[PDB]
């Protein structure tokens, strides 16, 4: 058993949003089978960020999803060999982000490398004007396809002037070696910002995530 | 209270899919507060349909969703005045459908009028070739906006040879008179075809729908 | 023989936008081989319209596109048998419209029946607030697929306070009998409102449309 | 006057498609005011590429677009100060790519740095199975918005059997210093692969691009 009750992770992101380049480094920890993890991030280059932190938050840890016995945990089964994931986030005002990540296990610690490109965000929009107030709790729809696991989520960012800012997530989870695939199921998640300095250069996050079948099934 | 423990409904649909016109008439019944309803449909014109019945199934009854005390039931509160709903269904192979519906309570019985336009479906596709095997159970994400209630769902049609055919639903629920709006919540649903003749000209359906808050809230 | 140098048409539209139902009747005329036509419309029911006329304008005449000798005029060749077309218009603020039309030739005059459903237009938007100032001239991209002719356009509505309101058009042109298909080509078009009363219940339009190959070929 | 009749460029691309990382280096040349340029590429890492070269080809030179005297050449006027461009490519089978590029002028030679992330491409699709055979000639629709220039194109990749693979391009052109903006206009382009080795590790391209007003103006 390579995925222990307690596992630590290191994450590094290299990104670009509306032409602004940045680098983020971080360290995280959590309980893989209990469905929760924390992460501490630091902007190492391109700081302070001229956009909302919230668009970066869901990109900083697959192995921390609590899965019941009957639904195979594809993401956990991918280790020690390796794991990769990719995502497209379609924002309602035209913004589009594509993310690609590489996950490896080195000496009982997960190493995550994230590449992020965000484009077409309006200048007067909530992302560029930093008007977002965190994510609402979400429900991902997962299904197997092409030998990999795919997920779709209808997410929303809370606005300070009131209301929501809609984002559609489409994710593809790829194990290095094709491991056991689950059926049609759901993953409930909730990401919260627990700490931050004034310009969001140092941020701490907490995520709660649990996989399940549909309530009627 | 005009919405009783047992309510009946009449449905009338006028539609077009890939240039083929059709008319469907139906009668249904159910328990509004327990979250379940049945409906018997008959194709009255344009029969037999040269496409999958499944794309028409979710268009045939908002008042039948079980809601807990804490979440305002916008759809039930819209009566006896009136209710209207609109929807766009985006299929993964390019097929797009827009639906518009009118709802009124005429002497303890609901009268539903539906208009449907389906376009851009590939000729060798699962809808036109009738390769679908019913909907998977789903979870709608709802939120208030512009004084009305909106909802989005990531749905899927089961395929005969195995696999899924993805469809994204975006619905807008409009009360005639601006009634109380709920917050950010979810609606679980499961629609099943319970009876049908060989050419799907006489079809019976069953649906169970329940509104709830996110599991982590 | 059937498509004369001068041809007239009658059009009837039954529609719905954001729950509001309407009916429009009109008469038109033009020169098929010269690439121009005029049309006089009148709102017969649901008047005055609570939205911008501009979204309806491109739905009111395929046979009037000038084509050079080397490019097969699919739409003209579909007659006297029949023609049908479908369309989806995706607006940048979430508005979606699907249109379906049936074209017939009776008594030496074309008869057009249009069904229109418009959904998800924000209440504070330029369509519902009537802030649009006509269409910009456009260029459609056409290609054959599934035995029919398809077309895609990146169109824009001029704004009153300045700027543009973007709309993506995806059309499907279907002959009743499988007629000769053209290759990958373009159709330049410009639609102008030439006359209108205050509430847009009586409107006149003019369209110039010409088919051609890409200029670098 | 910093942009001469003959200008050379160096290009470097760091990218990822369906999890596969790659690095491409190249050198090109052309005549800015005449509207044509050539480029010689070499895959330096991640070679041989397990996907179609054609999706990379339009990412390898804004200053080589011929513009008439009346339409301001935003991209040429961006120099010596600098220029940046971003793009999203939406493929019809689900594939999404976001591109971000930085353009500088160093000692009479243009330096281009490109970052590419391609996600959600089907394993059995024409991109991953290398079944595409070049781009069709295209027409871009440009318009000013938020102090920058934006452009939309309906492009197509030719398929080996005798069909097309559709891709929608949405580009954003950003000068470092807010320079003169043009109006609503078009850019015709034609990209051809002129030379390639067996595995597409060494490729040569040619592009012809000209800006113009709509033909009906």
């Amino acid at each position: 058993n390579v995925i222990k009750e307690f596992m630590r992770f290191k994450v590094r992101m290299e990104g670009t949003v509306n032409g602004h380049e940045f680098e983020i480094e971080g360290e995280g920890e959590g309980r893989p089978y209990e469905g929760h993890n924390t992460v501490k991030l630091k902007v190492t280059k391109g700081g302070p960020l001229p956009f909302a932190w919230d668009i970066l938050s869901p990109q900083f840890s697959m192995v921390y999803v609590k899965h019941p016995a009957d639904i195979p945990d594809y993401k956990k089964l991918s280790f020690p060999e390796g794991f990769k994931w990719e995502r497209v986030m379609n924002f309602e005002d035209g913004g589009v982000v594509t993310v690609t990540q590489d996950s490896s296990l080195q000496d009982g610690c997960f190493i995550y490398k994230v590449k992020f490109i965000g484009v077409n965000f309006p200048s007067d929009g909530p992302v560029m004007q930093k008007k977002t107030m965190g994510w609402e709790a979400s429900t991902e729809r997962l299904y197997p396809r092409d030998g990999v696991l795919k997920g779709e989520i209808h997410k929303a960012l809370k606005l300070k002037d009131g209301g929501h800012y809609l984002v559609e997530f489409k994710s593809i989870y790829m194990a290095k070696k094709p491991v056991q695939l689950p059926g049609y199921y759901y993953v409930d998640s909730k990401l919260d910002i627990t700490s931050h300095n004034e310009d969001y250069t140092i941020v701490e996050q907490y995520e709660r995530t649990e996989g399940r079948h549909h309530l009627f099934l």
